[PDB]
């Protein structure tokens, strides 16, 4: 149902409900089980609804901007740590709008920190105002395969995905250059053996 | 997948044994002010991308399955948890499989305070298997919400290691948190 649009089009649209979303990275050289290279650490949660998505939120386009309205969500849902990091708008990346049900446009984000800043944010996250009531808990995204050559992203593709988060998600894997086109396809099919 | 005892478990021979453990601790919590949270109870993502519950493998010549949990625990949850009971009282079952290579999975329920749960999720950052084996802890949400979909029905729908859902189901009813016919109605309400 969902259709790209650009930001500054969406922007002039009348009675849309707004959100933002972002996917917080940072590299990392990290080797699980010493072996399968961690490569980059993503950041996703566990919503209040059983779902995962990326964190923050609605913004009120009259009171506030796209950016600041991203900021007080990330404030919320993943703590204190969040302040001096800055997502501006360098970091947007891509708006998308539906009707059904809703009249509503997403906006996503991509920003990259350092790892140690993806720490600290996990560290603190317990501590935000939404920990443990509209965040369940902040997960890190698997991006590598296992040898059964499911276990890792393929499987971890079977969760129940909030929205188009699922979709957004792949994008950020193609425009970070972090999987081919054809390795894309190949995990969404690892994936669909249900 | 077939429940299995206690007594025979240790002595089978071939088989590869794993302890986990369901922590939770009671809570008052109301989201939105409006739907309680009742209890915390804590999973986790797997390296493999699939929900399960904290622990792991344990030779089972080595030492008793209570120290084989403790210890994976403490790997998987980090210092906090050298202070939990975990006793024999705390197990609850033991389900055998002849799948991957005749598997023997034991399951623990214990319960704890809510500061106790709150300062393992803060240590766990910490835990050697952070990032690694431990991609992240999440709380199971307990209600349904308005929709009659999101909440634990919708959080069922996701993607879980072994038995891991048979066994929250298990809790659910155990720790009477559900009724057997409630339990049947998230599970037509998710699998739908
Ligand atoms: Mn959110
Ligand atoms: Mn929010
Ligand atoms: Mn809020
Ligand atoms: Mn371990």
């Amino acid at each position: 149902r969902p259709r790209n649009i650009s930001r500054e089009e969406s922007l002039q649209l009348e009675g849309y409900k707004h959100a933002c979303h972002a996917l917080l990275h940072a590299p990392s050289q990290a080797k699980l089980f010493d072996r399968v290279p961690i490569r980059r650490v993503l950041l996703m949660m566990m919503r209040f609804d059983g779902r995962l998505g990326f964190p923050g939120g609605f913004v009120d386009t009259r009171d506030i901007s796209l950016e600041e309205g991203l900021k007080r969500e990330l404030e919320e849902e993943l703590g204190p740590a969040l302040a001096t990091v800055e997502v501006t708008e360098d970091d947007y990346r891509s708006s998308q709008v539906r009707e059904h049900p809703q009249k509503c446009v997403t906006h996503f984000y991509i920003k990259e920190l350092k790892l140690e800043e993806i720490e600290r944010i996990e560290a603190e996250a317990v501590n935000a105002k939404d920990h443990g009531l509209e965040v369940m808990g902040l997960i890190r995204v698997p991006l590598y395969t296992l040898r059964d050559r499911v276990g890792g992203l393929p499987a971890f593709l079977c969760n129940n995905f909030i929205g188009n988060s699922k979709s957004q998600l792949l994008y950020a894997l193609r425009s970070l250059k972090l999987l081919r086109e054809d390795q894309i396809q190949e995990v969404l099919k690892a994936s669909h053996r249900l």
